[PDB]
């Protein structure tokens, strides 16, 4: 197919501001080139200019509502239109507060859309049970249908509309929830495979059940929203809310290229990659290295190797 | 249930002294606070006060046999009361050779009692078998009925009494065994799964078969020695006797978070954590930061989240 | 049985000379000894003396044919005598181009042999194929017999004799093939195990599906390949081509205990350690104790522990 690139220099879902540089390193470590340098058609819709909101006060405990609400507003029209254009949308963040509009956009084009949800974190926070109040946290309440009625009115967000079912997404790589959040996991009976599940049956089967719970009834575009930080930080230190005992490499890689392999893959996003955060350069260009792996994962390179269809010999 | 914290600042059952430090920095990581924490009832019984034994040449080849026997001693009865109490007992090492004293005591309130043992060793060796003399590579051998007959008698513990068969305990990440080790394991019959069996059929079916093995024929009291350098030294490097290709952070949680749910967890070591031997600072809170996660899962600390029975929203 | 060890210090395979060092830090390492200390019947063979030919210059791509062919062509001989004196061959390379002459010898004393090999590369491409023109990254394409007649005569290899088929031959680690190499692959049909594979199947199914797939129609002599950038470059850094993701220490240890209990081991080579690009004195000592590892455990060092014919007790 086509893929297209856009741009989300964004940090205040968060409180670190590095992480806004996350577009500039990935595609420095020569992303677009890479991706070229495969069978894909690449088409870059440049980084998107997030507009200064000097104005924006918490509401209640929520950190710079307007201004997440605005950056999300705007990426969702930015990728519906990539989608309108036939492309695989790719969100190269900026923090996790953006999957909102990512998400949003994505489903406007396809309303029947699954998420697969990479993270070690559920980011299923609401206004009322954040602690934090860091809007990154929170994103998958703001999309999900049985939640609609839990959530206030928070400024910047009367443009949302919760696009998602609890059935139409599964976590993977979970080891850092809430208990307001396990809460909302257990009530509105969501598919997830937490650390715990993945070692008990191999990231294997994992993908194999994933799979076949969000396409078991019939197939339907697929979006993926990869937070670096699911991966253990040995692979991706230079992240803000890092976890011990996260997804291997390996792991990371097969998830990737399994969902490549369905020929489904319709949105991805590419999260709180935070360049100032790396302890080290190496820390910095480790981290940056597997974002780019995974994403050319995700777009055909294989392990086993690749070849166009011609006689080598 | 309740728990009942118990320290043991003992070394002399191997050559390095830092070990005696374990409880301090256990407990310095806010062990006590992070369990309260959680949905714990935490009563502290102290550090044993262990009586200096001037007195105490070898045994043969067999190192502080009195200072080893006495500790032990006094443990087993600290242990048999807080048991007689309803309590969880966690003993916080320590070196592993007063294994023999804390499932001696738990074996005087509940003698059908099952022992899950996590090391890189068996600890296994008779007093006629060790070549290193030292008394925290033993344990075992003191506490099976079948041995009883090969266990000459050693100043310091004629108070002690075979309380478990070859057929009550399963080893967890053995990759170190001697050779006469290896025959008593072969011999007895003792069920084991060494890194070879973790490496072919996965953490989850070991667990799977050990609590299958050992809960099969009907229910009954476990008791969990965990050694730290069960676990691969890249997670617990301030340790004695480190050992290659061990146990990861992932298989080490899953362990412990099995045995939780069993709700059959009645007695548990955390051994051999030894800060002097941290070649760097961070290699000590590395090693305190991982026993003290171990700990917590095996008392209900998941990683998928925990919620007390109420309604978050 | 019996083993015989032969050093191949042997590096115009590939651009870095470190390599030909390997059999000098291996013995260093102990290696002869370690093996005398299990059940073995050890004799050397000494190290190969690699007469020098300052006349070279490349055919077409490929660098220093005629170094690489005369080096291979003498091997073979070495190996095919040690074989005629029943014992299991133990090259220490040396960089990988060497297999040609290690499987070419062995196939002399046994034309059924299976070959097993460990590598993060296929190391398939022919003389027309490859793009780097080192050698090291040719040797399967000299030894198959569907390829005879897609390598052209290339100065030195007239003495090769295409000794395997396709289905003689299983990869394991496989992360970094070349297009042509795939096409290979695919278009003879060679049952290989990427690192995709590994982490879909687990190392246990894996090897029982290799063993399988070379011991199913009956029993023959087995080669076992073993590269150590196959490893993981965290386990094995002196190395010329390092890919990371590969496999673990335990993955490592795995393959070749289960090679072992076949007791149908017949050649083995530990190839591309290279000394000299150890980043660090630690980085050096790390690789040739894991590449001494595996080789203690292709001659029976078991994880759970040996022991002799006699009573312990
Ligand atoms: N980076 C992330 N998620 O990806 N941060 C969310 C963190 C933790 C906590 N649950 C919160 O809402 O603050
Ligand atoms: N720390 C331990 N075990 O946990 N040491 C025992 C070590 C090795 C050897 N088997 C011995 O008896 O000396
Ligand atoms: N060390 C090895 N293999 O083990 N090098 C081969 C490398 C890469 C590439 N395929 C080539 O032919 O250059
Ligand atoms: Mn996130
Ligand atoms: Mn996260
Ligand atoms: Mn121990
Ligand atoms: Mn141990
Ligand atoms: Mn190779
Ligand atoms: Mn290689």
């Amino acid at each position: 197919r086509t893929i297209g690139i856009i741009g989300a220099p964004f940090s205040k879902g968060q409180p670190r501001g590095g992480v806004e540089e996350g577009p500039t390193v990935l595609r420095k470590a020569g992303l677009l080139e890479k991706l070229k340098e495969q069978e894909c058609d690449v088409k870059d819709y440049g980084d998107l200019p997030f507009a200064d909101i000097p104005n924006d006060s918490p509401f209640q405990i929520v950190k710079n509502p307007r201004s997440v609400g605005k950056a999300s507003e705007q990426l969702a029209g930015k990728v519906a239109e990539v989608k309108k254009n036939g492309r695989i949308s790719l969100v190269l963040g900026g923090d996790h507060s953006l999957a909102i509009g990512s998400i949003s956009g994505h489903a406007r084009v396809h309303p029947d859309l699954g998420v697969i949800w990479v993270d070690a974190h559920t980011d299923i926070n609401t206004p009322l049970t954040t602690t934090s109040g860091n809007l990154h946290g929170q994103p998958v309440s703001f999309l999900l249908k049985e939640l609609k009625g839990k959530i206030p009115d928070v400024p910047g967000f009367s443009w949302v509309t919760p696009c998602i079912s609890a059935k139409d997404i599964v976590y993977i790589g979970l080891r850092d929830v809430d208990p307001g959040e396990h809460y909302i996991l257990k009530t509105l009976g969501i598919k997830y495979f937490s650390m715990t599940e993945v070692d008990r049956l191999g990231i294997g089967k994992v993908m194999e059940e994933t799979l076949s719970y969000l396409l078991g009834r019939k197939k339907r575009p697929i979006h993926l929203s990869f937070d670096v930080d699911g991966l253990d930080p040995s692979f991706t230190p230079a992240t803000g809310t890092p976890v011990v005992g996260g997804l291997t490499y390996r792991e990371g890689l097969y998830i990737t290229e399994e969902i490549y392999k369905t020929g489904l893959l319709s949105g991805l996003d590419i999260m709180e990659v935070n360049p100032s955060l790396g302890k080290t350069p190496e820390e910095v260009t480790r981290t940056v290295n597997t974002a780019v792996a995974i994403t050319l994962a995700c777009f055909g390179l294989a392990r086993e190797g690749n070849h166009k269809p011609i006689d080598y010999l």
